[PDB]
């Protein structure tokens, strides 16, 4: 089987070099994602996206396409003690918290990472997430990573990955590892490539959105809020201007003679009301563009900010590029062959009734087989 | 580039959804299958659901796509171990893939890496062949999409980016433009003056009483008196409203979005079966499968991929299968056949 | 100057003391660059040449 001979040797020759550790993500990329944190528009639809895969449901499953009678379910006890793990993983964490700091990660950096304590026998002991901006990772000779540097100076733990790794006979391994999810990009370089995040074709808008917003904050406090610039003449003995001044200050609601006429003999004041508008502070028109931008890149439909659009929304941005990349994350190395890690669509509530309906329709139909009907939606057998 | 980016990770991420697995062909009148070994075949979706380690097939399907979008190309590598039993499958980066001709038309050998990566990798055309026909070592694709004259491979790609470079630059120009005069224009108001009689020690005062009206002023609120020296306020307007020209950019975001073939509306329903039936099937689809089946396995079996797992066009199946059901001048088979489900 | 977003003294008044200075704000319509109506329409006539 296994050639250890990619083609993806074009870049540690001078284009990189091994034995380095470099890190994963740059600087610039981490504070990107730090900021956006802070954001309106972009922390809401981060938290969104992080809350709506959160809320799918794992399971160890039979795969669908299983062409290997030689089931890779090297134990069938191993898959128990997955899907144990993969309710309750590491103490103190949850699997849905598992999946909510998964993609989370997974949409501000395109990386995910994690960690596993396969005891001695295949059977994982407790699964990690790991901090993508202080992750770094460390190349072989021929094409691909060896080892995980987590930490600067203290924590060194040069965990390895699942490519080198003490693998018990049938293949699986036995000591810890990572896995490093990545997302794909133009000119290859499946490890060495830059990231792939909305975050990228973003900071204009983000940053013509904190313009536009510091400039309505500041207008707010700064601008007179006051009307009827009144002047008198230059010839009014100031001891009886006073006394026009409180004539006409003297009807505010809750005055001596408030809402009575002024009545001024001779001397005639100009008063001129002042519009003081402001009712377009924050330009709302090139703001609510910067909005749908910045919605419209994290793959939202603007009005989710009907129905029809929530069903947009899960089967086309959340399942297509969140759900199947780390399901298929976890099924290439989690499980042997013949077994992988599957989510049940049906726990979506937005779909429920789309897939009563198509469940429905077929059972009008005849000219198929039971069992097709079944796995045409669903229900293995 | 925010919306080019977002039109082309759109693209990959849609084929990134579908489902590949390897299957008889319908036109099959091969009676003497090409399957030559039927173990072949089984391996081969083996590496079509799992390709080379540390990458899954989603992500093989959404780099092809994506390449194949930016550049018109596709290019690939198979590590077939000794007898038609393909290895694993490795995706080549476009930009720094070099090809080589033979004398006649056509080309027989792939460079990749400038000094140090030399492998000469065969084409599929030259290669160690089988007894049937199925090649022996590695070998690369280089998928390519035709053009006017002809010219199979020496001629010019065939791209969007080709016909959105006006568009893009407009659109960068503009947003440069909202973005310098959003800091830079003085976003105060009421401009005030007065008169070269007003003994600045006064004017100090003149002004803090107009200042001092701010919402949590000492006399905020309140109006404002001047006994002579009449001092004009005039209030500017800073529309300040229409900084990225709303009007000449959302046309050329349409220009950009409709070149690479996407309903506006996308960015209700009709329009999503739309862009799935009509430019991701039929130009992304199709000729990734056909590259593949020209070239990964022999007649009579090819790989396919499922319609039924897009999931916008589950309701239409469903449908057609169920008006399809009412007919009777028809066999069972071909009212199969005609809705997918083979036999 | 020192009135813009981020600036010291930033979105108060101006008070200008005598020698009245006149400012005037440019339009800068800008809003009909590539004059959209006779532009779709060209759009239109080289679309339906073509039949769609």
């Amino acid at each position: 089987p296994a050639p250890s001979a990619n083609p993806a040797k074009i870049f540690i020759r001078r284009f990189f070099s091994a034995g380095v550790a470099k890190n994963v993500v740059s600087y610039s990329n981490v504070m990107a994602a730090q900021r956006a944190m802070e954001h309106p528009v972009a922390f809401r639809c981060l938290d969104k996206l992080g809350l709506t895969v959160q809320s799918v449901k794992w399971d160890v499953g039979k795969d669908p396409q299983n062409t290997q009678v030689g089931d890779g379910g090297m134990s069938a006890s191993q898959r128990k003690a997955l899907q144990q793990i993969l309710q309750r993983p590491n103490p103190t964490m949850s699997g849905a918290q598992l999946r909510y700091s998964a993609a989370l990660s997974w949409a501000c950096f395109g990386r995910m990472a994690f960690k596993v304590s396969v005891m001695s026998d295949g059977s994982v002991n407790a699964i990690w997430p790991l901090g993508i901006p202080f992750l770094k990772q460390k190349f072989d000779r021929y094409g691909d990573v060896e080892s995980f540097q987590y930490g600067d100076e203290a924590g060194k733990e040069t965990i390895p990955s699942f490519t080198k790794v003490e693998k018990n006979d049938k293949g699986r391994p036995i000591k810890n590892y990572a896995f490093m999810i990545v997302k794909p990009s133009i000119n290859g370089a499946m490890n060495f490539d830059v990231q792939n995040t909305p975050l990228q074709a973003i900071g204009v808008p983000v940053a013509l959105y904190d313009a536009l917003m510091a400039r309505a904050i500041d207008s707010a406090d700064g601008t007179p809020n006051s009307k009827w610039l009144v002047t008198a003449s230059r010839d009014l003995d100031d001891g009886q201007a006073k006394e026009v001044k409180e004539g006409i200050e003297e009807t505010k609601p809750g005055g001596d003679n408030g809402g009575e006429i002024i009545f001024i003999a001779g001397t005639d004041v100009k008063v001129q009301e002042m519009k003081n508008d402001l009712s377009d502070i924050h330009s709302k028109v090139p703001l609510d563009d910067q909005a749908r931008t910045i919605a419209g890149n994290f793959g939202i439909p603007i009005a989710l900010l009907y129905d029809e659009s929530r069903k947009a929304f899960f089967e086309d941005t959340i399942e297509p590029g969140y759900l199947t990349p780390l399901e298929d994350g976890f099924s290439m190395f989690l499980c042997g062959a013949g077994y992988r890690v599957i989510f049940d669509r049906d726990s979506i509530p937005a779909l429920r009734k789309s897939r009563a309906d198509i469940a429905a329709t077929y059972d009008k139909v005849t000219f198929i087989t039971e069992e097709e009907k079944r796995e045409v939606t669903g229900w293995p057998a």
